């Protein structure tokens, strides 16, 4: 025909402004769900749950009902942290998986890497504690979308086709059949403009709506989940699900140049961003686009990431403390290792993202994932519960702190961020993308606090990410002269052409004086910041 | 001193928005929201257009008013229809009455004098009655809600609102201009960023036309309030001028451009210019967009057609030549012979808010309305928030010109909604806001789409040029510099223009005729949105 | 201090114009040499030799006296081709190297991959046949530079340091010592601004100046070369050098849209450019920067390159003929394999570059190399002859046409190009860079003929290069939308940040009517197009 997927010219996104409410996520109809709930008398928390459950249907390539979730919610002048990360099955031990062939790392797919999905319970607890509407109100649009269906956008279509084509050959087992029945019902991944629906998704969302998430963990859905896993030699039981509860946990922070940057505590990997900011804190910058600036950024991130990967796990099984990693003298210790040449990083010593705000000062940073795309590939039949494969994050080295243990929850990549200044809330941020996440967090924090970029500009800005040792990937739009100067300083810089390899961000900032909401959305994908101005 | 300005150091990306059951694309994201809400409540694309149009009346007052006139191309039931919602000159407004008052070159931009009958309210009503599903009171309720409750002012809207205040605080010291300051500058200044602005006036009158099917505005109580304020300040606008206004269903005109048909509203409206220019340029082949050759032919063909349109286009009755003559293949050939290698001096020959909606049921609308110059005449009928247009300023005061001022005549109109069609299948509405840029923008998106295969967003993203005087062509900062310099060597007085918004605002919705999927593009140079809807 | 190697802003290089003489090369002082020779009554050939020998001293990272060379020279209304490629040692056989451990490919370094350096002989023969000045005049600046020395530019310093740092650890043998003595005399590679000199280089250049190259092959230098190789178990003998002569060979061409694109015939790999152009010839284009255009470019190149790699070697050992590979019906055959998706390429069936031109209608495309950077690492002690590693190109698969044979010369990457229209010369061109070379030839030819770019713009233009199968490297300045559209069509595209990985080019075009010379030089490096406007006679 007469138009492809070609964008020959650069575009502009203006910052979106609101007063009475704002939703910013990666799926425009999901943003619309949050707005619809705001309309029906919901607050920012309600909205978050509306959007989160909507994404469950609208973006199955990054998400599922079988996900776990995390949130930083500001409400009544106080920042709260929700850890909706579920733990490992009680029958899942290191020696049980050792005896099954795998001893390096456990398999990415199948019944083995599945941990208890914590997201549904996180929806319920969020509603019960801080929302205005019952769960059935706030997750109604999600149900509507599942029953009636939606046209598939080109970007969603690509990842859905990629997950089919790779997996049509790799997943030839009984376990994976309901995945093909749910997500590939025509014997192929949905095409652009084709409508996809899931009665399964609708039924189960309705089931958790009417039970306040009880059906999923200690009800009828729990039995269905238990039965399918038992039939296929899985480790996930009723009782594993039954005693899951989302844990209100105390958010951790760093003073970064007057502001306070917030993350969920360990279990989650937000620590890394905090530590990196803390190491980089000691340098001055003044301007963003210098070789100096990207260097110190990159190096500090490197130090903090090998630390986080060594020490961050279930709080009980952590070798050092949060307070030790986040201390000013330990920052100084790591910062002394940053030279002029690109270091090889070593340890030291002692997805869908979503942002909402409303007029009453409520704000939420919400994020949920099946870890690897669709996840484990286990879909409990006829219910559209695509199970996560989060358990893949466990180490099978017994001397590592994140070693696989029954009833333990792993090092988690999903991290919602929040920004605060002088006990005033300024807002939720998050940059989607697995191990990119802390590096994205470091970048948007520095872009905002150091370099004065608006929410959209901060997202627009060209991104880097560290991978291996001296390896750093950069975007096609990364400044080439700086990139080449980094190479001369030892960095193995690769320009990466892949779309979406540098993550997805959303930001909503609130001005503490006037109260006006300013939003930015990820330009690299379909998505929206949307305003609401009713009562 | 906080932590952001209006600075955008880096380039951004807008992906094409896709839908099936409904789409709205306009320059104010809450206006787009209104049309979505109407689609939700069981409205079709026409309903949504009206929803959005009336919403813009409140949400973007710097480009609009209730006292606007309007135009639409609506595709419904396999047929394209044209609505001419342009109102005529007051019956007491004659060439010699204004000649005797001091002005003889052109009539004044501001005051009661250039005000022609606002045709937009009537257009809303007739659109609803004829092709909509919902009563007017349903479809313009969000607009009423926004007027009563108020909205925060975005930086861009704030700039133009402050520009209209600062220039006009000094220029408008008269009794007539007082309600404008009461309505649009109620705190003794133009609203700041993030400040909420509201207008009970706007709400009341929108409700009044909602409940009367527009009758109140033309031959009812509002009509009387309008008549009284004008009579009090020596205006020409009367009850009886308003009373016999009717929007006119008119027959859209087209051109075959490389298989496609490009549609515009017929004269009165200036859409002719784009059509003629496309027709001249038709004779050349292109292959690639970004050459000096391509921009040269574009520019030259546009120049020729524009001086023709300015010479001949007016109220159909007063037109010296016919639409059919100007649009003929042999006349195209005659003008195309005047295109050389050097940049010609163009001579005549011989014989705002834009909005796009589409739904799943195959209804599509190109809708556009304006007060002409920003807020318009500056006449606001007191307590009602009706800012009156200054469209009459387009009339010529040279008696030998076809667009001469005549009582009861409607002028050469800059507002042009476009539509694109292929083999009697609809492909969609498009429009590029911006006064005399409009046909030039129309030419550019049509060539971007048909000749060069750009998607709706990319076509909008593309760097723009616009011809102004003689050899004078303005280009955007992002217009390729090598090509710009090569155009200068060929005689063009090229000027790179740094002004934001000086190159117009576009919206596009294309519909695939086979699959029926909707693909939308929105104007990146301003706040705005393409938004989908997927309910029942 | 207060300035690095940072260039935050884009720059402009205007096309250089001349009438009486022009030299275009990768080292500004080398261009200066060709100008000085033009001054002293020399013609374009003389200037080419001046510049070539100058480069031997001025850019040792890409070159040497132990190089071989190639030339397309236009003089007296006729295009001539010089094959200055030397053959393999007569004692170097497949089974001799098989018995020494290597059987996949022979080693990149040491005495083993050294073939006879053909460049000094090519200099002499070029001078004797078509030059005005004696060799001693034309290579005097080269001598002057070697004796007095020159400040090292940042770019040269990078590759010289890279050659030191990698090789200080890898070259721990007696053979590699004279290299360290010659090219790293201070126990490291020269810094930026540091003067480097070589009395060795001066002595030997003088010795070949005074003998017309005779001393190098069948004279005193020949004896010094033979002795050092015999002392370290090499295969290179006196007698190998003694019966080397440069071979005047007949240039091959293709009609590309009215123009004729010339390359040196087999032995040399220019064939690939020609065949690729011949495949791509059947498509129309109209504009350069479309996904369509790059696709057809890249696909055509791919098919031709696997052909050239299969068949091109010493003419006598070639399995098919040049005429078959360059035929219109075989072009058609390969062009049918070009689809919409990116193909996996399979075979079918039946460095320093330099350009000079003068007022009297003489023009030369000249190129010489040690193959891999400094070459083999063998430097004959105290003489500064860095020996090439060209024999590394030979295959050790007996069924391959380019199999190692004694006295055979290998598939050669160095390719000088010439462009012609209706038996009028338009000029010399080349794009440096190993296996990039034919791809660079295809790009400048299409940039010139198809897309009407000036010599400088043609060189400025962003570049692609194919490597493996579906693997294509592109420049940071390669348009991103097009790149990603190529990926959707199956190409494994990689943006490569490396400076200089996409070659160095020079172009001089002569207008056949007016006679005015228009020059372009490689912006990615140090270098110059320079004019000369004085008098002969």
């Amino acid at each position: 025909m007469f138009d492809p997927q070609s964008y020959p010219y650069p575009s502009r996104r203006n910052v979106v402004y609101a007063k009475n409410g704002m939703v910013a996520t990666s799926q425009p109809l999901a943003a619309q769900a949050g707005l619809d709930i705001l309309k029906a008398g919901g607050n920012a928390i309600d909205a978050a749950i509306a959007t989160a459950t909507a994404l469950t249907v609208l973006e199955p390539t990054s998400n599922g009902i079988g996900s776990d979730a995390f949130a930083l919610v500001w409400t009544k002048g106080k920042l709260h942290g929700l850890n909706g990360s579920g733990r490992a099955p009680m029958s899942l031990t290191m020696e049980a998986v050792k005896a099954k062939g795998y001893e390096q790392e456990l398999p990415p797919y199948g019944v083995i890497p599945v941990t208890v999905p914590g997201a549904p319970g996180a929806w319920a607890e969020l509603a019960k504690m801080y929302g205005n509407l019952p769960l059935a109100a706030s997750l109604a649009p999600a149900i509507r979308y599942a029953e009636e269906g939606y046209p598939v956008t080109p970007t969603l279509a690509k990842y859905w086709k990629a997950a089919y084509d790779r997996v049509k050959t790799e997943w030839t087992d009984d376990v994976y059949q309901p995945w093909f029945d749910t997500f590939a019902p025509k014997g192929r991944a949905p095409r652009v403009g084709e409508v996809w629906r899931s009665q399964g998704h609708a039924d189960t969302l309705r089931s958790i709506a009417e039970s306040n998430g009880e059906s999923f963990y200690r009800g009828e859905l729990a039995d269905q989940i238990h039965a399918f896993f038992d039939k296929h030699g899985g480790y996930l039981t009723k009782e594993d699900l039954a005693c899951y509860r989302p844990e209100w946990v105390e958010p951790i922070s760093i003073d970064y140049r007057g502001y306070r940057v917030w993350e969920i505590p360990p279990n989650g990997q937000g620590l890394v961003a905090l530590e990196a900011l803390n190491i980089v804190k000691g340098f001055e910058f003044y301007h963003k686009d210098t070789v100096d600036t990207y260097h110190k950024q990159i190096e500090a991130m490197k130090l903090a990431f090998v630390d986080g990967m060594k020490y961050v796990t279930e709080p009980s099984d952590m070798s050092v403390s949060v307070e030790q990693l986040l201390s000013d003298e330990y920052a100084t210790e790591r910062r002394k290792e940053i030279g002029e040449q690109a270091l090889t990083p070593e340890p030291g010593t002692p997805t869908v993202y979503l942002a909402t705000a409303d007029g009453d000062g409520n704000m939420v940073s919400f994020i949920q994932s099946n870890y690897m795309g669709f996840g484990s590939g286990v879909v409990v039949p006829g219910t559209g519960i695509a199970m996560q494969n989060r358990g893949h994050n466990f180490s099978l080295d017994p001397n590592h702190d994140n070693a696989l243990k029954p009833g333990k929850r792993t090092y988690h990549t999903i991290i919602p961020g929040f920004l605060t200044k002088n006990d005033q809330p300024i807002g939720p941020f998050g940059v989607m993308g697995g191990f990119m996440q802390p590096q994205g967090h470091m970048q948007v924090m520095m872009n905002t606090i150091d370099f004065g970029l608006n929410p959209q500009a901060a997202l627009d800005a060209p991104r880097w990410q560290w991978t291996n040792g001296k390896q750093v990937q950069v975007e096609p739009t990364f400044p080439v002269d700086i990139a080449q100067a980094l190479v001369r300083r030892g960095h193995k810089i690769q320009v990466v052409l892949d779309e979406g390899a540098f993550g997805r961000g959303q930001i909503i900032w609130r001005d503490p004086t006037t109260g006006v909401l300013a939003g930015g959305t990820e330009p690299r994908t379909d998505g929206q910041v949307a305003a609401w101005e009713g009562h």
